[PDB]
């Protein structure tokens, strides 16, 4: 009882591929077949399952519609139809089966690798618990230096749209009170609120617009305590 | 100066949508548009760009090929062509503007919501630094109660396939030495290695197979000290 994976290799951002699992040593037609993948450096992640007869298919949320799982009973082979491939889909792809109706995967193929061809903004603290009158201070650390302070900060309240507060690190947009000020150079930038008002509690994103592909931080939530 | 987004709503797993941004208060010709999306509960993420006239377009890595960005000056609207939609694409999509040649987004639409059609296994510790002969203990925390007979442990060595060790919390696969043992119920499960041998240093994953969508733990790495 073995499983061998074929197809796969290197593909572009958006290409297409078909994976095959050649199944021997057992009665392919009645068992259930599955695909499990593992990105490099990461953990096992389940891809898809064909459950006995065709047309009874299930996919992970991430690979729905892009991936199609098929079985040819006569050839004892299992198929995976990968379309719209993204860099996040790169991984080693295994096929896996359990004997019987349901259970744990006890047979794993050798796996076949699929490979598909930016600055990072880190914001700290994740949460800021403050009170009015207090001095909020917010940090943004770029994984690389960012030229001539092409950096901005946005305030955003639940349901409302992002609102521009600071552009080019230290200059204030229209309608933003004096309390707001930005500073910092190179890789590290700081957003300072001299005194918090009731209206000031919101999420705050730093934004870099240096290359053609801008980036955002994950946000720092300034909330009451 | 205003921006109104339309289209969007509910789509199936693999469907498509076209987003419209109705632009007033400015001369559409003179400046360039961007789409920024924000999944619910997460931060801003930049999608795509038209830079003045058509054929000058740029996309994010995750949206390669699947999205086409379009604007027609004459009707004062901006278009976003979403295909092959995944659960990862559901979000509020904004259109955004900066005056002049380039800068930070100071004009933001209201956004329009797109929604596209789960036990979490947390493993501790991430790394276990031990020496042969010592006892190892590994934990697996399910985000919700999980029945016995639906939880498994896998051993995996670099360049090899996952190896099934425990099924049904306490039952050992064939050929698994006695030192290995599992335990735990409900939300908490434990893998114990009585005495560590050379062959035992590897990564170890917990696995739950209760629904049609199995899940894996992020892994616990057991390395020599």
């Amino acid at each position: 009882v073995q499983l061998v994976e074929s197809g796969g290799g290197l593909v572009q951002c958006g290409g297409s591929l078909r994976l095959s699992c050649a199944a021997s040593g057992f009665t392919f037609r009645n068992s259930a077949m599955h695909w499990v993948r593992q990105a490099p450096g990461k953990g096992l992640e389940w891809v898809s399952s064909i459950w006995y007869s065709g047309s009874n298919t299930y996919y992970a949320d991430s690979v729905c519609g892009r991936f199609t799982i098929s079985r040819d009973n006569s050839k004892n082979t299992l198929y995976l139809q990968m379309n719209s491939l993204t860099a996040e889909d790169t991984a080693v792809y295994y096929c896996a089966r359990f004997a019987g109706g349901w259970g744990a995967y006890d047979v794993w193929g050798q796996g076949t690798l699929v490979t598909v061809s930016d600055i990072v903004l880190t914001q700290s603290p994740a949460t800021l618990s403050l009170s009015p009158g207090e001095r909020a201070t917010l940090s943004c650390r770029a994984s690389q230096s960012v030229s001539s302070n092409y950096l901005a900060w946005y305030q955003q309240k639940p349901g409302q749209a992002p609102r521009l507060l600071i552009y080019d690190s230290s200059s204030r947009a229209t309608g933003v009170p004096a309390r707001f000020s930005g500073s910092g150079s190179g890789t590290d930038f700081t957003l300072t609120i001299s005194s918090l008002e009731p209206e000031d509690f919101a999420v705050y994103y730093c934004h870099q617009y240096s290359d053609i592909s801008p980036t955002f931080g994950q946000g720092t939530k300034v909330e009451i305590k």
